[PDB]
């Protein structure tokens, strides 16, 4: 199945933050955007269809979710993870963020102990210290053959009374997606020092030939118990707009403080559209995806061919997992400071700093392969004239 | 100016909780649905054409606020309202009760006292109580022609100690238009009491014929500093399912309270279809606000006729704003438990249950009239066969 993903689909009419919000980041919005983590591909056909079908009904007014909808959940991480769930343990939330949010109010008291892996998504780090808890850093070690793994040890050392510990599964920025056996020793940890896992795990269906998502919670049943999981159609299918993502809690009482605090903020519902879009994306998507993954690897083999190539003294791993590329500039000798400056000035182009991922961040830039070919490749030509 | 408000538009299709929910509220989903406040209405022309111009873009990735977004906003409230705003003022939130709970919770300790006036829209009791404040009630006074006042002795005998006073302006369920001399009067007393009011006017553009909505916040410039203020789109233009409020902020430590807030759940963006329906509403809709609001006047003459003529044992006062009316049945002598009954297993009719919104409410109906003049007279019919 082909999909025109080669087809230049230009946003600066479609209100994008992507290409309209650089320049309170990088000082002007005249730049090739290579930052933020939306596509800049058009959407799966079954998912414009769905909205166009929703939206020629003509009214918009408050939103049922039909047993369809968290059905077409269960189906999905059955057929594409092997994981059963009931419908039972779903929540619907707006994004990832504001569920692990309420979580941490309502799991932990204020100053306790939460735990990350770093260099990670930056909200990880900002929603334990907007909600006045106390965050612990387990930095990934990154080895000396290049690769990074958890640093078991560090976590082991750092445990004592932490409540929470949030893994990014696949990790974003560097693209991990964690093995069975890494996950069982980390959530062997967790169990025995009475520390609760969140998994964010929205780049689930975002994985790379010779690699396979493994939910945390579909281990094993007390991995299961002691697992909350958040997950989205929203990084798969790039629907991120229309604001949808869902948590599983098998335990009840999880789900009861977790149901009460978005009774409490009173956000219950799915607006109109991403209700069907979630429901399309799930049951029709996996052609588009599939499509998707294969253009996507292929973008990855590229850039890192061209790196390797005409770039050498940058250092890049191919990623297992997500659409973002982790590149090192530390061999150019430049701080962050002076790197940042030559992107956006000589370069023209705005990818994410490494150091806003925190400890390990330093010398790299995160660069979002989601994109045509041809917008792939004027981003790496403009990289190569910012470094020369 | 005609927009064929009496169109039959089936939303049986339309995963709308008005139609798809009443199984669990009533007992049963075989019902002719006059209760949650949305209307059986398309909405404007301008707004489903906004819809579709976004929808063929075909990328539905994170979206970004243009400055036209709450340029419309501003232009609005002084056309309208004759109350000028700066856009710096203006927070976005999915809804009018999040922004409150969030208020409350930034305002206000644990067990801090908040006050409302019962009857009123059953989230004020349960938003104040969902965050562990206590809530001071002083009912409205009934007069004895029938119509609904304040009780200003009662909220200055119960006013020590409370933070913040929830006004409803419009007042659902009763109907009533505020004076700006009854504002003024209770203002002043808050005001006296270092008492802040958070003004929900969602209701604001549903006013009838000889009527004026006033904003708290406008009348002075100390009320404006000590009014915080939340208005949608959605009641007035049929758009609840596509998530659209904002709260009016001229305090910046209250702004950035709220901002912060909102930071803190990562609750920031609107979805893509509400950034643009929410715009041309505002800039394009008034020609079908005016068209409607006669419709509407004229439904709310016909059911009191009717009722009037068919069914003079119950008593109804025609509102001075919202679509919402607020019939009395208690001359039947019937328990609320007896009435709900004979409503839902003899009329076939799902109403609001009067009792739902607090004190005052025993007795009492709500009727949504936003809804074809056959569908009107369908639930009328069903009425009278209930009781009878
Ligand atoms: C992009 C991203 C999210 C998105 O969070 P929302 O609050 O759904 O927008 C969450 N987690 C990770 C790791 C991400 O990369
Ligand atoms: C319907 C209604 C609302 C709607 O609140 P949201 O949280 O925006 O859905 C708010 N206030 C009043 C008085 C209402 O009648
Ligand atoms: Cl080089
Ligand atoms: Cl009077
Ligand atoms: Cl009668």
């Amino acid at each position: 199945m082909n999909y025109n993903f080669n087809e230049i689909v230009d946003r600066s009419n479609n209100f994008s933050s992507k290409w309209s919000e650089m320049e309170k980041k990088y000082g002007t919005n005249d730049l090739l955007p290579m930052w933020v983590a939306d596509m800049d591909f058009k959407a799966a056909p079954c998912i414009i269809d769905s909205l166009k079908n929703r939206l020629e009904q003509e009214i918009y007014g408050y939103t049922t979710r039909p047993d369809s909808y968290n059905e077409s959940i269960v189906n999905w991480l059955y057929r594409r993870h092997n994981w059963k769930i009931k419908s039972e343990w779903l929540i619907y939330s707006p994004g990832v963020i504001p569920a692990i949010s309420l979580l941490i109010n309502e799991l932990t008291k204020a100053n306790d102990k939460i735990m990350i892996q770093e260099p990670v998504y930056s909200p990880f780090n900002s929603v334990v210290k907007n909600n006045n808890r106390e965050l612990i850093i387990s930095p990934l070690q990154k080895l000396e053959n290049g690769n990074y793994i958890m640093d078991y040890e560090d976590i082991e050392n750092k445990i004592k009374d932490v409540k929470l510990f949030i893994l990014c599964n696949p990790h974003n920025p560097v693209g991990r997606v964690w093995t069975k056996d890494e996950l069982k020793k980390l959530g062997d940890i967790c169990l025995k020092h009475n520390v609760k896992i969140i998994s964010d795990e929205i780049h689930s269906d975002i994985i790379l030939k010779k690699h396979k998502h493994i939910p945390m919670a579909s281990i094993s049943k007390e991995f299961e118990k002691n697992t909350i999981t958040c997950m989205a159609p929203t990084k798969t299918f790039n629907i991120a707009g229309l604001q949808s993502s869902y948590v599983v809690l098998p335990d009840e009482k999880d789900y009861k403080l977790l149901d009460d605090a978005f009774t409490r903020i009173d956000i219950k519902r799915n607006n109109c559209f991403s209700l069907v879009a979630t429901e399309a994306s799930y049951n029709n998507g996996e052609s588009w995806l599939e499509s998707f993954l294969e253009y996507l690897e292929s973008n990855i083999d590229f850039a890192i061919k061209y790196i390797n190539e005409n770039m050498p003294k940058l250092k890049v791993r191919k990623p297992e997992g997500t659409y973002l590329l982790w590149v090192d500039f530390s061999a150019l000798g430049l701080s962050d400071e002076e790197l940042e400056s030559i992107l956006v000035q000589k370069g023209k182009v705005a990818l994410n700093q490494g150091n806003s991922f925190g400890i390990g961040g330093s010398g790299y830039q995160r660069i979002n392969l989601a994109c045509p070919r041809s917008m792939l490749e004027e981003a790496l030509i403009r990289i190569k004239n910012a470094i020369n």
